[PDB]
């Protein structure tokens, strides 16, 4: 329950609404804000088009996405791949003005879109980033599936060690926590076939990287299949792969609707999420081999990240994005990893199909074009609320969900009672129009970049601090905290 | 064939294109143009959001229509109906200089969007307009079908006459040449179904309009049908309608896809153009019928218009709007009223499929989500190039087609052949981003106000001064002239 207070700026609508009214009085281009407050922001040059955020240390990087579009060639895009795009390197060493220092710009980071990821390991610090659009079949080698491996020694200049060429298009990436192996998803072509798989790059040489293979799923019937996972987490040994499935070439997932539809509705399906025994590449052991272990159907499609909820490990998963009702983060019991089970879900009020019928200016029933000029009420022309990753604040003892919910900002909640999972914060971030990477109103996302944000980025939490990062897409990099009265309340120390 | 010279600003890509180049430059939002020139022009205190063009004697009207929705209850739409929304009245005493200096915001001229048309006739000049959105089912009488009609004798200051409240939606109305009857189109909720009419509306008392009824299409086998037409034409002496049809209510009519959907997917059809006898209602028939004379197939959904070419009369209709290759006008012999034949269609590069394809930057083969998670090529994210209207200079004397294309602008088209319409030349207007009524994203068209512009009103052309005055939804007022060049090459006698 969020209790506003004399620092808030709360919403004015319905809980995840962005009202048509605060669009056309110009409030909507400000924050709104509860049980939080700013630490620092940079806008990143002013440069819109952010998506991912990844880190190490106290640097942050944010990739960029084109406005050409998700898996148009970077070839033909090269009027949407000039500066500012890129990844951007962000010193955060003084988190009250974190500073923009400098742009990568190659093969695999100049368009990384989802596909980024960074870890801090033992005698490693990585930072991979992909071509997100790479690896479309018929196309130059210009316009491959790109991988650039960066040793971020040095943080704040991360050093170009070798571009890898994955065989397929490769998603999102994970690199695993000794910093030796990345894991990088295929989901398309496949997608609701269910014919892609995760494909695993050692990199234990930075300089010379070696291909492992492309996996699929193998189950207790001793069956291989492929399915088409949009990213991984994975647990501490390595051991255990958490994956966000969006089809089984076994046919077992059911497949909905465009995640960037409007009417029509068809409800965006859930996925399933997959818990995966990866012992075999642990141990070294020849033709490896995934197995499942357990499954949660309607677990989530696109992110999936490991919790520990009162000692009990959990995970939480989202599918993403999608028209009014959207989608929204489950809560996983795994203490049986064989037999998951989904034991909570955290919707909005705007993720209730009665009231995105309510606010509607148009009434369905009243609209005699429905079907002969398909026309999305005014009220759909701002932003879809619904899931863009899930991240908790702490894997190992985790109080909160850090979830970015695009449009409707990024929520925060108490998962103390994963039955009975409860907003206490939220930030939506405002609005930043007319930004080179989002402007000219060639968005293909549905974010209407005049008049507010979404966002779209993994959220880390420091506990050192009590700082959260993320990104959102024109306003750019954010550390905030949680009020102090709100932290000693829900058990943070300090 | 556009002859470029001094100072044309022609087109950076193929005819028609707005290039995504243009676009990231900046380029964009500036006017292209050739075989014309700029005489005046005026934004409507930036406002944006223009649609219509009616006018009388010096006088021009541009109507608006709102943001929320072509359909939504006015009442639910505050936010979008303050001022500026309204019918603009424009002083064009000075072409040079078109000024605003009033604005119409009663009933039917708050939001007329489409509906909206002015005659001056013998002893009489009215300006009409309508609430396009009004008398959906289901709602109160404050969002009924208004018709707000005014005398327009003083036409910088047209007087509120009376308010009349169709029993039906009306989407589109034209005054009879002698400014006495309105009639106005029925084609919602019917659309595809056929199942509309002719609506028509006596105002030979401007303060006391009487409704004559709704008016179905009679074949000469004696059966009467709805149709759903869009906009009509009426012939001199009012004994012919020419009609724009969606639909039939026989079934006759094939209906195609959405004309706003980003891609395509099923093609969008151009509907039937319709000649109708209106012999009963000019001769005051008891029990009066709109007999069909002839059909043409494929002729035009939504505006059909008369000319004269070469001193055979012909029509030319369109349909509207479309993802590219879009819509396009179709020219129509009716020397034989009874058998209408398409004789030539006016095309842009930009209306040809193959055309379409090349500058995809995406192409549809190479696209895994095509299905899954559809998404619309960058370059069907600045506005439809296709018909909206499609006007000619003179319905007495035609030598120029004056052709709106939405986001494509306004084409003059050498109609002197019927068989080989060719276009002679063009005028843009660039973009004029953040107005109060077409900014902040909210745009239900497709057309994109940040780096474009759309064309979307009825054309003039004044004979005795050469000038050309259209409105566009951004760039608002224009008024435009032939070089004299192109006036001599087409025949045009000097002025």
């Amino acid at each position: 329950q969020v209790v506003i207070g004399p620092g808030d700026r709360p919403e004015t609508g319905l809980q995840g609404q962005t009202t048509i009214e605060d669009v056309v009085s110009g409030r909507s281009k400000l924050p709104y804000h509860a049980g939080v407050r700013l630490v620092g922001r940079t806008d990143i040059w002013n440069r819109g088009g952010n998506l991912q955020l990844s880190w190490v240390d106290q640097c942050a990087y944010v990739s960029t996405f084109k406005q050409a579009g998700p898996i148009t060639a970077n070839s033909r895009s090269a009027l949407f791949l000039r500066e500012p795009a890129g990844v951007a390197v962000i010193d955060v060493r003084d988190p009250r003005a974190p500073k923009p220092v400098r742009l990568l710009r190659d093969r695999g980071s100049i368009d990384a879109v989802e596909t980024m990821h960074a870890i801090a390991a033992p005698g490693r610090k990585v930072l991979v980033a992909g071509a997100y659009s790479g690896g479309i079949a018929g196309r130059g080698e210009e316009d491959a599936a790109w991988l650039s491996i960066y040793d971020a020694s040095n943080c704040l200049n991360p050093k170009l060690q070798s571009e890898f060429k994955w065989p397929a298009n490769i998603h999102m990436v994970t690199i695993s926590p000794n910093g030796r192996r990345v894991y990088g998803t295929e989901v398309v072509p496949g997608l609701g076939s269910g014919k892609g798989g995760l494909h695993v790059l050692d990199i234990s040489d930075m300089k010379r990287p070696r291909y492992l293979g492309r996996f699929g799923v193998t189950r207790p019937n001793g069956l291989t299949a492929g399915f088409t996972p949009h990213e991984v987490s994975i647990s501490h040994d390595e051991r255990r792969i958490y994956a966000a499935v969006l089809a089984s070439e076994t046919g077992d997932v059911p497949v909905g609707a465009s995640i960037l539809a409007s009417d029509g509705d068809v409800p965006v399906e859930n996925g399933s999420v997959y818990i995966l025994d990866n012992s075999d590449i642990v141990d070294g052991r020849s033709q490896p081999k995934m197995r499942l272990v357990g499954e949660a159907k309607q677990g989530g499609f696109h992110s999936v990240v490991p919790a520990s909820i009162n000692g009990v490990p959990h995970l939480v998963g989202a599918a993403e994005l999608g028209a009014c009702p959207g989608t929204w983060p489950r809560i996983i019991n795994i203490a049986d990893e064989k037999n998951p089970k989904i034991v909570g879900e955290f919707k909005l009020q705007m993720n209730i199909k009665e009231n995105c019928d309510a606010i509607r200016f148009t009434p369905r029933k009243e609209d005699p074009y429905a079907s002969f000029i398909p026309i999305p009420d005014i009220t759909a022309r701002l932003g879809a609320v619904g899931s863009h990753f899930n991240d908790v604040d702490d894997a190992r003892n985790t109080r909160l969900g850090l979830f970015p919910f695009f449009a409707g900002g990024v929520r925060i909640v108490d998962l103390r009672d994963p039955t009975k999972p409860v907003e206490v914060g939220y930030y939506k971030p405002g609005a930043n129009p007319d930004t080179p990477l989002s402007g000219n109103g060639l968005n293909w996302t549905g974010l209407n970049d005049q008049v507010t944000d979404g966002c779209m980025s993994h959220v880390r939490y420091v506990p050192e601090s009590g700082h959260i990062w993320f990104a959102c897409v024109t306003t750019g990099f954010h550390v905030v905290e949680l009020n102090p009265d709100l932290r000693a309340r829900l058990g943070f120390p300090t």
